[PDB]
């Protein structure tokens, strides 16, 4: 029952990392297509990712929700690892984002409460995120998100510059907190278009972080600005979703989410991104 190479046609690269590229593939048997994440072996070794690709494929084994990518196989030959994931036809956020500017509130509402429900799915397995961004949250043909990007995720016993939690440049310790701050870093995005820290290098990035150095733009939704205060909070154990802060009961019950009904996100028709 192991898939080999040959049983698909492979197509175009949709997208390059350090340590992988991902192809879209046609299952030849089937007709269905796939997002195969190819890992060389060799380049894993060298680098000392063996245990990071090793907790991607079990984490990403343990995913069993609408709004997270699915492993559906793996096989590898003498070079490669492949890893046979859904194929979200409408690709990242982060290119919607850049295309109509900024959402309005009911997409802003409708998108938020998809990545909150998400991480309410992820964190109660214990399994934390540790990259989440707009380019990591992907669109499927009915437009509701798909998370991917598992290879620097951690299950409880440094991610991208802009959506790094103040207590990760402290202690050098990841939570679950760190992916509330990095939620709050989006919604932020999805009202203003982009990012809350922003300057010319890394350095000056993390400089803001930990003085939680940004300001909200005038015409910011006052409900969503009020959540996004109460994510971007300095300590992690003030941040509305945290253990402390006790849980998503809280969260999912901020003014911002009245209408929104929690239970079946993805049977909802999501609305038109204008
Ligand atoms: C039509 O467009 C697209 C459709 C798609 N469908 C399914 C996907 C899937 N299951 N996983 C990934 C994915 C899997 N590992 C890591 C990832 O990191 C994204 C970035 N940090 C940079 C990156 C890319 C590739 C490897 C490593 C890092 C992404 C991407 C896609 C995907 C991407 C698409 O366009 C970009």
């Amino acid at each position: 029952r192991k898939k080999r190479p040959e049983d698909f046609k492979f197509g175009k690269i949709l997208g390059e990392g350090s340590f992988s590229t991902v192809v879209l593939a046609r299952e030849l048997a089937t007709s269905r297509e796939y997002a195969i994440k190819i890992l060389e072996k060799r380049h894993i070794i060298k680098e000392n990712k063996v245990p990071y690709v090793t907790r991607e494929r079990d984490v990403m084994s343990r995913l069993d929700h609408p709004f997270f990518v699915k492993l559906y196989f793996t096989f590898q030959d003498d070079e490669k690892l492949y890893f046979g994931l859904s194929y979200a036809k409408n690709g990242e956020l982060l290119k919607y984002i850049r295309k109509i500017g900024s959402f309005d509130e009911t997409c802003t509402r409708f998108y938020t409460a998809e990545i909150v429900s998400a991480l309410e799915y992820l964190h109660g397995k214990g399994i934390i995120h540790r990259d989440l961004k707009p380019e990591n949250i992907l669109l499927n043909e009915d437009m509701h998100i798909q998370i991917t990007d598992f290879g620097t995720a951690k299950v409880l016993s440094v991610g991208t510059a802009q959506y790094v939690s103040p207590e990760l440049l402290t202690e050098k310790s990841a939570c679950k907190s760190s992916d509330l701050w990095a939620l709050g870093c989006i919604i932020y995005q999805l009202v203003a278009g982009l990012p809350p820290f922003r300057a010319g290098n890394e350095y000056l990035i993390f400089q803001k972080i930990i003085k939680l150095e940004y300001d909200f733009p005038e015409k910011f939704f006052p409900k969503a600005r009020d959540l996004v205060e109460k994510l971007l909070v300095l300590d992690a154990t003030k941040r509305l979703g945290c253990e402390e802060m006790e849980g998503y009961g809280p969260l999912k019950a901020h003014p911002f989410f009245e209408s929104v009904t929690w239970e079946n996100l993805h049977q909802q028709t999501p609305p038109k991104l204008t």
